[PDB]
């Protein structure tokens, strides 16, 4: 079942039920049936039958252990975020999956206003809340992309739920390309990192999987772990980006760049 066919199975009542979950996510993981019903203005027994069907379609997860409650699955939060995008007129048709990992699923899509785009659906103080965390990641990526506009990153078009709509870049991940000028490519990445840093942004997950390259130049993507300069740990997070990208170039190309000196250079500007 592709996300487009799933979308086709939803009626108005289905969307209202999902809106009622979404609007109560901040105070419950599993939103009580009574509250889904009251918010949606759908009687309890009918709301219950909707949620059972949504669960059969893997859009919600229903629990009954302590009380009758429901929350989004990944697919469901994504479907609902897509809906917000369609209703807002920013997306007209979802397209094919481009790829999926542990952190996101990225789809092709078409917008009359913005052309052929990507929509990226996000997955995933006490170290040991799926939806609120995925939505927070999405918003973080959207805000970083907005702050970076004009640099070599995708243009950003919208954020709803766990979804960020952005420009399709026609370029390959660095890790799939054998560049013949690695020293110059590494310097271009490091210069872009300095530009982010001058805008008050640290990427936070820089790697060979989110530098894109073409004959035209490089682009950088993937900002859900980004932080603002002078956030807790920002400097160490920045050093890690610089060290990690330099280390990939050392392993792959035996480039000679010194990590500590590259960091001090970016930091001094
Ligand atoms: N705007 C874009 N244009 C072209 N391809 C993109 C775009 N966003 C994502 N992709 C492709 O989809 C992949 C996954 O997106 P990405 O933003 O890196 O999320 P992630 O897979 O969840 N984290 P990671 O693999 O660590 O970079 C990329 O490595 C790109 O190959």
């Amino acid at each position: 079942m592709n996300i487009a066919e799933l979308y086709g199975k939803m009626g108005k009542h289905s969307w209202r039920i999902m809106d009622a979950i979404f609007k109560n996510l901040w105070d419950y993981e599993y939103v009580p049936l009574q509250l889904i019903s009251s918010h949606a203005r759908i009687g309890e027994e009918k709301a219950r039958n909707i949620l059972k069907y949504l669960s059969d379609l893997r859009v919600v997860q229903n629990r009954q252990k302590d009380y009758e409650g429901s929350t989004f699955t990944f697919i469901g939060l994504s479907l609902y975020s897509l809906h917000r995008l369609v209703r807002s007129g920013k997306v007209d048709a979802i397209g094919k999956l481009m790829g999926e990992g542990k952190e996101s699923a990225v789809f092709n899509c078409y917008s009359e206003k913005f052309g052929e785009c990507v929509v990226k659906f996000h997955k995933v103080k006490v170290k040991e809340h799926f939806s609120v965390l995925a939505i927070r990641s999405a918003r973080n990526e959207f805000r970083a992309l907005q702050k970076l506009q004009g640099l070599a990153v995708p243009k950003v078009y919208a954020w709803e739920g766990n979804a960020v709509l952005m420009e399709l870049i026609d370029a390959k991940e660095l890790y799939r390309v054998r560049v013949e000028n690695p020293d110059e490519v590494l310097d271009m990445i490091l210069e872009e990192v300095a530009k982010f840093y001058h805008r008050g942004i640290v990427h936070g997950d820089l790697s060979q999987y989110n530098v894109l390259v073409s004959e035209e130049g490089i682009w950088i993507i993937d900002f859900p772990q980004s932080v603002e300069v002078g956030e807790e740990g920002w400097r160490e997070i920045l050093e890690r980006d610089v060290r990690n990208i330099i280390t990939y170039f050392s392993r792959t190309y035996r480039t000679e760049k010194d990590i500590n000196s590259a960091i001090d250079r970016i930091l001094q500007e």
